[PDB]
Parts: structure tokens; sequence; C-alpha cells
RNA sequence: GGUGCCUAAUAUUUAGGCACC
């Protein structure tokens, strides 16, 4: 297992689930316009959680998409970082849990899942490929080997 | 077979399409 490889059965992995990482810079960007929404208790159904993402993403990153952001959301209601209003006839509507509206506690969240993905998936990744991954430098990673002991 | 992307749903998940290997 060289690392070319254990990124590539990482990714597939996390799309295979229905979630997605879009790169180190739209991820983040990504996260943060989803607390913009959400951080004040907001509620929204996905549809609209995607329409604000999406539209507000758009003009830095081009490739951003109703399906891409709707991956991310997938990968965060998969973390259980939703409160989720259950009505008949209607659309859930998702609020942060108070626990997860910053940016620090929500990304720990999402790193935590994609970490839970690839031992779903027997991915077995080192903390320095880790921080590359998520992070795209090697300043990340004692948060990694954080996350990987909680999880073992 | 496999990957990647798009569309849709109240999804800890589905269903459909295209592209490429
Ligand atoms: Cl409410
Ligand atoms: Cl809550």
């Amino acid at each position: 297992q060289n690392p070319q490889q254990l990124s590539s059965n990482l990714w597939a992995a996390v799309r295979a689930r229905g979630c997605q990482f879009l790169g180190p810079a739209m991820q983040e960007e990504a996260l943060k316009l989803v607390l913009l929404a959400l951080e004040d208790g907001s509620a929204l159904s996905r549809k609209v959680l995607v329409l604000f993402v999406v539209q507000r993403l758009e003009p830095r990153f081009p490739q951003a998409s109703k399906t891409s952001i709707g991956h991310v959301v997938q990968l965060l209601y998969r973390a259980s970082c939703f409160k989720v209003t259950k009505r008949d006839e209607d659309s859930s509507l998702m609020q942060l849990k108070e626990e997860f509206r910053t940016y620090e506690a929500l990304r720990r969240e999402h790193d935590s899942q994609i970490v839970q993905i690839a031992m779903e998936a027997g991915l077995r990744i080192a903390p320095d490929q880790w921080s590359s991954l998520l992070y795209g430098d090697q300043s990340h990673k004692s948060h990694m080997q954080s996350i990987i002991d909680k999880l073992q």
C-alpha cells in the first residue's frame, strides 16, 4: 500500500458513503459557509443549506455544485453534527448541535468522520499523510494523531 | 469490473445518468 493508492482508496471510500472532500482550501471555505448559515441556530432543509453554500462558494470555486455540496453536507450529517427537526409532510430541518457551532469543533468532527471511514475501509494512513490530505501541510500531524487515538 | 462527475430524495443512505479507465 503506497500513498497515491491509500489517498485514491480513501477518497473512493468517502464518496461511496455519499460524502465528499473538495480539497483543503474549498472544504475549509465550505464548512465556514455551513457555519455562517447555521452558527446562529437557523434551521435549514438540506436543499436551502446547499443553495446557500453553493451560491457564495461559486465565485471563488466554480466547480461547486448541489451534488458536491450535498456530499459535504452528507459528511456532516453522517458525523452526527446536525439536530434534525422531523415533521409530517415536510423536509427535515437541520440545526448545528450547540457543541459544533464553531469552526474548530465542527472541523474536528469532520476530520474524525473521515478517519472512521478510513477505518471502516480498513485503510491504515499515518498522521503526516493525514495532515497532507485534509490540510495540504505537515502542521496538523498531532491533531490527526489525537483523532486516531480517540477512535482506537 | 473499477474510478470520476452530474441529477434527485425528509438520506448515519438510496435511485438514476454520463464520462473515462
Ligand atoms: Cl424550530
Ligand atoms: Cl443541540
